[PDB]
């Protein structure tokens, strides 16, 4: 019998640089999200993974081309994971895995930008299903 | 008269890092606390200043002596001062507005290390007279230099 | 192609209550901890719900019987949900949704519990799959 | 003698009745502030100085509230030797003092989660209060 489950989640790495900073809040709110992830998973113990979402968001204020901010995070959760067969054990790691530490690593980001007094930035669904077959394709690619 | 409002308390950079997960949880909690502070300041308007606290905390276990985790904060804030002799401005802007905002980058600190997990880190009550203390305590010989040029 | 977004993750209402204070910190530190939770729908805009999490948590050490804190947090959501099948969308409805809200509703918890100085309390992980699930053997009761 | 031993929140509440239906709106506010201070003895020389701060912002013209928050932020200090009143300084206005600035990052706090707009507390004067005391 197959077993996924989650041992703890934490954070690797936090960042939130925003540097034109006093000023920036004169001009007028008209955004440029740059968004961007990823995902690495490291085998730790015997059944025990390390998957990690890797994201990055930057605002970018259109006109001016100045950040307004950079929040970057490591959103981690180490899991048991036996029993699966290589396809499904990729979905896990690529899919089920990830999409559960989303919603955290999404509050977080929306927690650091609020902390620059910025308008809420409540990041928008991933498609982790799609980023999985993007990931076999990719895969196949390579090989 | 005298006039103190804030304007804006907001964060300019924040950063954490905690380089030994997972393996360090198994490790006794055996803590060295880092802990060096700092405030900085800028006019950017008609008594218009903004003041900068910064924060650094970094924390190792007694054994291994590995890291558990680095945090590194810049809480600011922008206010409204006037009405000040030269001294008291000093004060307002070394110690009673530094002091506003270490709450405020106290919390960010304890919120961060709570999400690596690690036993609670809420900053004691830091004394800001005294950095205004060791800001006087350093005129004598800024001026010297200041006056050396 | 079907829509869910984001428009507003916010809090209808938060309570944090530590009345023995500071008298429990001379308590040893054996927790008892009570955790209750519910989710509430509402159709606001056309194609905008507000989904509501309601997360109420309670301590008391077993020495004494005292309570350490009593917390009680309403967060909430407004999103865009259009294009789904009955199904799909009473789970995102009631499942996906508050789930997004779960962290959000959590760290205010852990924020508040720290304010009071007491040990760290991060709510585990709740499977809404399971509430929802529940939830459809209570209409199917009627 | 006189130290800050804990810091730390009694109670604390936070409702807005009326989301969200309003962030539709603009901002036409209406603070309506209101703040006590308790000492009471605990121990040999310990003190628990209790802030008590109400902020209920009305949206004016529409009527309706905004948000409630009602804080208590405290603290357990130690204190000995003053003469009788010189005390009541200490325990009315010094403490109190001392802990705003922690009762003000929570309210900003909180009000930033409702995600209403930015609320920093204004300073008070907490030596005027003081005086309003003894009377």
């Amino acid at each position: 019998q197959p077993v996924l489950q989650i041992q703890r989640i934490y954070v690797k790495d936090v960042s939130f640089e925003a540097p034109n900073l006093p000023h920036i809040f004169q001009q007028e709110w008209k955004p440029k999200l740059g968004f961007d992830l990823s995902t690495e998973t490291t085998q730790v113990g015997d059944d025990l993974y390390e998957v990690v979402l890797n994201i990055s968001v930057e605002t970018t204020l259109e006109d001016s081309g100045d950040v307004a901010f950079i929040c970057e995070v490591k959103q981690a959760g180490v899991f048991t994971i036996s029993g699966l067969e290589d396809v499904q054990m990729a979905h896990c790691l690529t899919s089920q895995c990830p999409n559960m530490l989303f919603p955290y690593a999404r509050e977080l980001v929306s927690n650091l930008v609020n902390r620059g007094t910025f308008p809420a930035l409540n990041l928008s669904p991933v498609n982790f299903d799609a980023l999985f077959v993007e990931y076999m394709n990719r895969q196949q690619a390579e090989n």
